């Protein structure tokens, strides 16, 4: 009923960390569940370390991509604490086909589809890239715009006023756009390269059918979530933490309302969920990719992650 799928990916394992003296802590009872500290967590799918990039994309994103090319909206969330493998899962290696993670594979599927239609279909792809930072909407493609707003049009379709829309005509133009924006996202520092905001990448695929003169329009949102911080330097990083946690809780409330089939879903309680209202719940398709470390050293954070993912399971 909810249309939301939660998928948990576990990472290997690496040499540097085996030499520190860590245990694997994660046990699997089938395609379903991960068991950590004797507690079971069931999801829509659990990927162990042997699961390839391509098969993660196939399970998580491929049919969402098809649906947007058929005129639907969709959303993919990436959640994980640092070193959970969130970036390997979402981006991977640029031009490596085995290889590349979810986002470049999406871009590759879209343009293959386009190239294979050629005659019959005319495409215009608009991309946007912005972050939710300290509850402000900042454009990552134009840093001069640091405080945008969300609105609804006449048919209650959400839009970000003033956000940069770039036309793109090839996979390279798309990845370039991603890179420009990454260079502007708020990161920091006792972890390391720690996102201090949520990022939203929008792929808007507009179609016109040559033969029939009929238009199609689909929105695909790629949301990279900053991890919840258990922070009590009591200054700007504090404000960052409290905002990250609130927005995650607001998202979790909506996610949970949808998963439990609530007749009222509280989209209004945060800027992100207002932005995502036509692409999260209803006839939209969503995958939540939560990334976890197997390491014993990470055990409480992957627990934090798993429980957040559970807010979304029916």
């Amino acid at each position: 009923e909810s249309n939301i799928k939660v998928m948990c990916r576990f990472r290997p394992l690496n040499e540097s960390e085996v030499n520190r003296g860590d245990k694997y802590i994660a046990k699997f009872q089938g395609e379903d569940t991960v068991v950590i500290a004797s507690k079971p967590y069931a999801f829509d799918r659990v990927f162990q370390s042997s699961t390839s990039q391509e098969q993660v994309y196939n399970d998580a994103a491929k049919k969402i991509v098809k649906d947007v090319l058929e005129g639907y909206n969709g959303t993919i969330f990436a959640y994980g604490q640092t070193s959970s493998g969130k970036t390997h899962t979402m981006e991977g290696k640029l031009h490596d086909p085995e290889g590349m993670g979810i986002i470049p594979r999406i871009v590759q599927d879209i343009f293959n589809y386009i190239y294979s239609m050629d005659e019959n279909l005319e495409f215009h792809i608009k991309v946007s890239y912005f972050e939710i930072y300290l509850d402000k909407i900042r454009d990552l493609l134009d840093v001069s715009k640091t405080n945008l707003s969300v609105h609804e049009d006449k048919n209650r379709v959400p839009y970000v006023k003033g956000a940069t829309e770039r036309f793109v005509s090839s996979p390279d133009e798309v990845m370039d756009t991603i890179d420009e924006g990454k260079s502007n996202r708020h990161v920091a520092v006792m972890n390391e390269h720690s996102s201090r905001s949520h990022s939203i990448f929008l792929i808007n695929v507009k179609q016109e059918n040559t033969q029939t003169e009929q238009k199609l329009s689909g929105k695909l949102y790629l949301v990279d979530l900053a991890g919840s911080e258990k922070v009590s330097a009591e200054g700007a990083v504090l404000d960052e933490a409290k905002n990250i946690n609130k927005s995650l809780s607001a998202l979790g409330n909506v996610i949970s309302a949808l998963a439990e089939g609530s007749t009222y879903v509280p989209y209004r309680d945060s800027k992100m969920t207002r932005i995502l209202q036509d692409s999260l719940g209803g006839n939209a398709r969503t995958t939540i990719v939560i990334c976890c470390s197997p390491s014993s050293y990470n055990e409480s954070e992957t627990k934090s992650t798993l429980l957040f993912g559970q807010r979304a399971k029916t």
